[PDB]
């Protein structure tokens, strides 16, 4: 139930081949380990495979490391606070947890070996045969995190925490996000239930709401995102993680902030490269979009305007068109993204990771709205055009054949309402089949597919069990509610129910994904990241592009519910994003003004430090010292200017300029 | 020429009569200077007041006092560096400038009494017969100050600071805005000369690139403007300047910046009370705009449509009641800010005259503009519109008197051209004769309407002279500039021309403001502002209104040069200025990777001051650490868990696990 101290295990893949190289990396490897003080072990592992179990060997080495990183966070104005004065008294303030524990033993690991750690990484390709590094899990915290989340009904802030000193600070910030979307998703689905019942269909004052409520949100979550950085003490730590050794510097140069010479591309040079992103942004919304409005430009012939016989067996036909044919398209534009990638040359490892990110970002926009975006903009508004698109197929089924039974096009109103049953409702209980269901039972049939101490026979059988899972990806669990909040703050006024099914989701997607860490995967290493990452972006994005494509919906769609003016899109378009960049800045100034005690709590600690540092160093009556001086310096200069100086020596102190300037106001009085 | 070392001239008014009052005020005012150690004089001012004379007494006692100030300064983060540890050794290193020695003593007039100074304002009225403190201008400077700016052809960034020590921050801001704005304008300047030449007149492509130039000065500044802010030791002094009298506190509370009882207004009650800022703004567009187009609607009506006598002798007749009615409106409306200013409740001085002119913004937007609103929006590309308007003036003509000779009225498409004339070569000469010629003139002119020691005499007969002068408001220019930069970001597409002479007239306005410091008006008391202030806000709503008003114009004037579609206006609309959001975001993100010496010395400093603290604090072999370890756990446990370390005392050291780590490849692959 509980591990044997272990911090992390080294799986070490043993071809049969090259085995003597395999035999000298071996010993090259755990020699390696022990410069940095780690205290190892081997066991069998796989068939033929070999898990190395390492620890930190001596605390007393090790909580003087810590404190190194501590110091190394308060230098960079990462930590708000210093630690204590006396070494291992701070420890005793505040324990190291779980993530800072398990953070500074992956670095040691993966430490390039020039100031320190040893330099264990796939990347380098001498450890080649090293196939991951990966910490355990305990199945005593696991089995009460589940426990308790289930229980709650929603949870406190408090129950985060515990899931930042455990599974790092990345993982927190999900879960952070996650609860802060989940109760933020209570209000349009307030009014959104409201204006489905009260409200008819396709309702302007939703589609005013829902524009008014993501910039809410959205501009709160950066709020809020600045209160868990300098309380986790995570406040901007982009400039601190390790570069990456794919780095191309041009020349190194000194660092003005650290005085440390650092590598150093030319950042202008960048973004001449950073330029190539716009074509390939718009090709890919070229190519993943003539895959989508052809499928669909299929789906509406087949099941419209083809009388055929049996067209239940062929309405499946397009959508496995689709599924084929979309991670094809993904696999080669995500093949050009990682080329133009590596292109930018990026310095940390995180931004690296973030880029390829905002470039998939593009495909995940493409194949998840070009089917909302077919329907509400070309369908249901115009429908005339698709008939250049409905005669192409008429004619090609044909060769595949009498004249072939069709009927009269009519554009069926229902169909952008079906639609979204579909992305709110069905895809839904389905991404909780395959997400939960599926990888979880396969672990079991795998269990069905396939010399040790009795004594820790059923540990080495847990480890071998939790290498044989996949790494945990935060960026997977990330872009499953991005997009969801796109259909919230684009498409939900077509279906305004869509916030009420998507509050439901997220509460068991809250304990959905907490069961995804514990049962589906391997304890990911404890990252840290001071924001969600690109994402913000991502957010934004949708969030003015829903400003836009909700009030283009409201007014074609409603004309439905018989020409529509081509300047009344327009008009319609300019307000409701005028009313989206209007609320934008109110909200901002709101916000502004309301109590952060985020900054509040590190400017105190940044005036407290400068207090400290002046006190240290500094530890009737005043009448006469007027008069003191004004007699002191008409001594040194009568002895030598005198004219100047003479108007200032003629009254000294006040009841010389009292009384004769009480003899002034007289004067000025009787001349007049 | 020099002054006889005085810092500040207080008037103190004297009337005939409550003469027992002033002088039982005059010796509760000048026993008030002394206890602050202030040296004094007295001298015969006007026919019925006295200036009086201050200086600092005693040096020894003012030195520690400015310590204090750079102190106070570093300790809220508004000095990037520390003061020397040695009292006077940082005033060798950097010396009292004549700004931060003029402000230190004005506020020693203007403290309220209670932790320091003598509460010498007019505010307060006991103090109600002193008229102003003003400090003396040094002829000596100024004159050399015209005469090396007359010399060059553009101002080093060196002129500039000698600005900053002599007449402090908030005047140098001004000169620092100027020439920035006077070099930016060379770019507009370029191509718009280019535009008028090569290109027609109403180019769409001059209209994309004035907009893209007033978001690339925009941003620049505002980057520009955090390098000055540093520089100069005035990085965000909005919450270091002394509260108003006036701030009427609910609670007294604690500060957590400060850790110091401050009077704390609830800031949610101010924005509920803000919220009235818009139905005034609003009442302001209809107050003084029905005055300008009325004006102007009698002004097509005399020039154009009426063919009676002596219209030349008529032509004045509209805007005599524009210049009489134009002040009072705008003499009705200042009351009704001032009123509603009162009503917000500011804290600082600074806010309280922020948003003043923030206010008084909308009137100044609406005076100048409007002419050019009603020309290109309603004159020039529709004209039936103003038929109802045109008819009631030639019915209420025909009252003043046969009928009245008329003619039919055709748009004159050169009137756009004809008011762009005037706006920009005309009101410029005038603006240079009423602000130069005039004041100056009018000085000399009050020299002909109109008991003493000879060495003094032409001292006290220049002070007389320069304490009729009005005081220098910094905010007057700044709004000469920023309406000026309204005629080139939104009218500048009809006339592209404009930014040419107005970049000839910038280059005389960096000298002719700089006359007017020094010969028609007295010195301005030495502020500090971190920013400019509010004109950030209203150079950002015109470069985003001149995206706006610049496409409109383009569209609906050159259809001239025969219906014009309605969306075709709302689509280059909605084009521009999401080309000017783009532009914005572009520029944002290149300034953003562009080198900023700003911050980049401000981390610096920050960085090394927790190095200092740190290190006062602070001032083969490590493989037994592991096996010296591995036998101080096994001798602790074996007094008495058991099944849990001995995973790990079966190995111990490296050798251990390398043989057999050996042993484990070999039974893997014999059994395969």
């Amino acid at each position: 139930e509980s591990n044997f101290g272990v911090d992390f295990v080294i799986h070490y893949k043993v071809p049969a081949a090259e085995r003597d190289e395999a035999e000298a990396g071996f010993v090259q490897l755990i020699r390696a380990l022990t410069t940095v003080g780690l205290a190892t072990e081997v066991r069998h592992g796989e068939n033929e495979s070999l898990l190395v179990f390492v620890k930190v060997a001596s605390p007393d080495l090790f909580a003087k490391q810590v404190y190194r990183a501590r110091l190394g966070d308060w230098l960079h104005g990462v930590r708000v606070s210093a630690p204590h004065n006396d070494i291992a008294q701070a420890l005793q303030d505040e324990p190291v947890v779980e993530a800072e524990r398990l953070r500074l033993i992956y670095l040691m690991i993966t430490k390039p070996h020039n100031e320190g750690g040893a330099g264990v990484t796939p990347t380098n390709a001498k450890w080649k045969h090293v196939e991951s590094i990966f910490p355990l899990h305990s199945h005593s915290f696991n089995k009460e995190w589940i426990k308790k989340w289930s229980s709650k009904y929603t949870l406190e802030q408090t129950d985060i925490d515990n899931i930042r000193d455990k599974f790092g600070e990345s993982v927190a910030f999900y879960f952070a996000f996650l609860r802060s979307y989940f109760r933020f998703l209570v209000i349009p689905s307030a009014f959104g239930f409201g204006a489905w019942l009260l409200l008819g269909q396709f309702s302007y004052l939703y589609a005013l709401l829902c524009g008014l409520w993501s910039v809410v949100f959205f501009e709160y979550w950066k709020k809020q995102e600045v209160d868990l950085a300098v309380q986790w003490g995570v406040r901007g730590v982009s400039s601190i993680q390790q570069s990456r050794p794919e780095f191309e510097w041009e020349h190194e140069a000194e660092d003005p902030i650290t005085g440390e010479p650092v590598k150093v591309y030319p950042p202008m040079k960048r973004v001449k490269t950073q330029l190539l992103q716009i074509p390939f942004a718009l090709a890919c919304v070229v190519a993943l979009g003539a895959l989508i409005v052809t499928c669909n430009s299929l789906e509406v012939f087949i099941n419209e305007v083809y009388s055929g016989p049996g067209k239940q067996y062929l309405g499946f036909l397009p959508t496995i068109f689709l599924v084929i044919g979309t991670p094809t398209i993904s696999g080669v534009l995500m093949g050009a993204a990682e080329k133009l990638n590596a292109m930018e040359n990026y310095a940390t490892v995180d931004a690296h990771d973030a880029a390829l990110i905002q470039k998939q970002f593009v495909l995940n926009f493409m194949t998840s709205y070009m089917a909302l975006f077919f329907t509400a903009f070309v369908y249901i508004p115009f429908g005339h055009i698709l008939h250049p698109f409905l005669n192409f197929w008429r004619a090609t089924a044909q060769t595949l054949t009498k004249e072939l039974p069709t009927r009269e096009f009519q554009i069926n109103p229902a169909r952008i309402s079906n639609q979204m049953f579909y992305f709110t409702v069905t895809a839904q209980i389905v991404n909780f089949a395959t997400e939960v269901v599926v990888p979880y039972i396969k672990q079991q049939a795998f269990q069905k597919a396939k010399e040790d101490h009795e004594e820790e026979a059923e540990f080495l059988q847990r480890v071998r069990e939790e290498c044989t899972l996949e790494e945990y990806d935060v960026s997977g669990d990330y872009r499953e509610m991005v997009m969801q909040f796109g259909y919230v703050a684009m498409f939900s006024v077509a279906w305004p129910l869509a916030a009420c099914c998507f509050l439901v989701n997220n509460w068991v997607e809250l304990r959905s994904d907490a069961l995804k860490i514990a049962i589906s995967s391997r304890r990911p290493i404890p990252w840290r990241t001071d924001s969600i990452g690109p994402w913000l972006t991502a957010l934004s994005f949708l969030s003015w592009l829903g400003s836009i494509t909700s009030s283009a919906i409201v007014y074609l769609c409603s004309n439905s519910k018989s020409p529509l003016k081509a300047w009344g899109l327009l008009l319609s378009i300019l307000f409701a994003e005028h009313f989206y960049l209007v609320v934008q800045l109110a909200v901002r100034f709101v916000l502004s003004k309301l109590d952060s005690p985020g900054l509040q709590k590190e400017r105190k600690e940044r005036f407290q430090t400068k207090k400290r540092l002046l006190q240290e160093n500094l530890g009737i009556e005043h009448s006469e010292k007027i008069t003191r001086e004004a007699l002191e310096e008409e001594a040194r200069q009568a002895s030598i200017g005198t004219p100047e100086e003479m108007f200032w020596q003629r009254q000294r102190g006040m009841q010389e300029t009292i009384e004769i300037g009480r003899r002034m106001i007289e004067q000025q009085l009787a001349a007049g």
